[PDB]
């Protein structure tokens, strides 16, 4: 079995990826948890055992099979190299890799095959893009993508732990002590490291990240440029609307797309149907679309509201929703790294491709 | 002066309807609140008056100049043709009467020019329409508009004082008393009439308003037919999907566009912070945009993340947002009643083009 550590234990991502390695088949032997100093000397449960969580340092991965990265893009900046060096193969949940050749960008039902040239780290892509890749991935294979424009909904979990209990106080302000949501203070959303902070409840704010020089902001740039690394194509088209609102886990997306050839509606429904890791929820004679609220909990990534352009031969509206601590993080990394387990890929990388600091 | 009356007094756009009419130059001799037969003989406020609530009937329309009704579909099908045929000029912010040709379907920024032949009825169009053509017109008019894809983030208020109240239970039940969102009781959201009912705390449903027979549902068809008569334009090519989140007041839009001229950034900018009723809120340096929370209260329309299509040469992506219950509903009808006054439209029509529903 395999010496498996998770840096960033404590947080949002870091609870649910707990969850998930509790609930997986890799063999395990062992069990570290990581995290920064304030955290070292906590203990938090693996099953039943007591695991005491230790100080993440350039020093604290001998001996580490696996191990899973959720504690912040200067987390994995620092660490994840020495990491690397140590014999690890390291799945990253930030975004500091994803766009480095060297680092394959994985969705396992997409693109598996990208981690056989793995070279130590494998970074998972943001939640907003793995729940979109799984509805549309199917449809490529057989019709093609010519262009995708989505609007999110996304949930406050994404922002980790803070944003959740900020967005739980403001509700609670609003409901029981009648303040004005316009007169809320926050502190966190939409963008812990921005410069100004806005209420969430009772909201809907387009802004998730901070703004790049092109006008869209980084969430959104990141939908379209880890799509096309993901999907293997640069001359997809991708333009993205980042929304936060008050929910506090699962994203939803509305999700438009042109295909290269026309794709038949029932035949886009059942070729989702048919793609692991989507479930088709499609029903609107009985009001059966997917939900936020169910999906949380679930693994899966849920898709309906399937219909037609009403003129443009080639377009097609979705809505897709999945728990974006799971399917959106967690999930997909220990999917990851149950999928290396399979391909035999959990081994030390010889050359070292990643600067130290 | 005028005599008029608000049908649907006691609703939530009927309180609003009332806010907007104490704050409107219209120059009001008399004031009637109806509504249906629960509320009759129940009081309200205009202004310091007490007004007692009357029973909406197909007599109860004599001496009225104007009649607003926002009291439900049904209600304005009942009763709207017995108010022209009584000499009342109506203007209606239902659904029903918005696709009928002897109608004006009636945004005043955009197409004030349409109440010169009004019939007697002028309708208000839905709440999510009306702030995007507010938005869109002033691009419209120097660039021209090939197509529209538009997904909402709309507010429960817009489906009735018993959704706002259902919303802010819900919302008691997760965060008090740790009611898991999925174990929530609904009985009206997402759509009141539909055969089942969800849970909106901490979800968004991407249904309003019943499913047609193409599988949009009626509010984004709404949206479609609705931009083709108010433009004058069924050319534009429009495609909606209709999502309510947790937001009780205030609309909010992502709205994507193709214009047939290229139509650069900041001179679109500039046009729309030209367009009456549109405010620009757009400076991202300084995270400035639109948010429902911020548009609460206020009659104007706001728009900002204007930005190009990262590869369609004439694609346009922005945001838009407006309180539905204000420019939405209630101002827009106030406005409609204040252009007629300012028109001289405000006048019996001798002929009556609408089926009377209760003989
Ligand atoms: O993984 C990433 O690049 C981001 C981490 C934070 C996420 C959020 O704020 O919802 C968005 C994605
Ligand atoms: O005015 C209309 O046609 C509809 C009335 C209900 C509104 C809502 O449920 O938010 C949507 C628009
Ligand atoms: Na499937
Ligand atoms: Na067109």
């Amino acid at each position: 079995g395999y010496t498996v550590a998770v840096v960033g234990a404590t947080g949002a991502v870091g609870a649910q990826m707990i969850k998930m390695l509790e609930e997986s088949t890799l063999p395990i032997d062992k069990i570290r948890y990581l995290a920064s100093a304030r955290s070292a000397g906590k203990s938090l449960k693996f099953k039943d055992q007591d695991i005491t969580i230790e100080e993440t340092t350039e020093t604290a991965f001998e001996g580490v099979d696996i191990a899973l990265f959720s504690a912040g893009s200067s987390t994995s900046a620092k660490y994840a190299p020495y990491a690397v060096k140590a014999g690890v193969v390291v799945v990253d949940n930030t975004s500091y890799f994803r766009q480095n050749p060297d680092v394959p960008l994985v969705v396992p039902e997409v693109n598996a095959h990208a981690l056989d040239a793995h070279n130590g780290i494998i970074a998972c892509p943001n939640c907003s893009t793995i729940q979109m890749m799984v509805a549309l991935e199917p449809v490529r294979q057989k019709w093609g993508l010519d262009r995708i424009i989505v609007s999110t909904y996304q949930a406050v979990s994404g922002a980790g732990m803070g944003a959740i209990l900020e967005t739980q106080r403001e509700l609670r302000e609003v409901l029981n002590d009648g303040v004005k949501p316009c007169d809320l203070h926050a502190e966190i959303l939409p963008s812990g490291g921005d410069k100004k902070h806005y209420p969430i409840a009772f909201n809907a704010l387009p802004q998730i990240d901070v703004f790049t020089d092109n006008d869209y902001t980084y969430e959104e740039m990141k939908m379209t440029k880890e799509t096309k690394k993901i999907m293997e194509d640069d001359s997809i088209a991708v333009s993205a609307t980042c929304v936060r609102i008050p929910v506090l886990s699962a994203h939803s997306e509305s999700v438009y797309i042109e295909t290269k050839e026309v794709a038949p509606i029932e035949e886009v429904k059942a070729a989702i149907a048919a793609f692991p890791g989507a479930v088709l929820e499609d029903d609107v004679a009985h009001q059966i679309y997917p939900q936020a609220i169910n999906a949380v909990g679930s693994r899966d990534t849920f898709v309906g509201r399937i219909r037609k352009d009403l003129d443009a031969e080639k377009g097609i509206h979705m809505w897709v929703v999945s728990d974006n601590l799971l399917k959106g993080a967690a999930w997909n990394s220990v999917q990851i790294a149950e999928t290396l387990h399979e391909r035999g890929l959990v081994r030390p990388t010889a050359e070292l491709k990643f600067e130290l600091k």
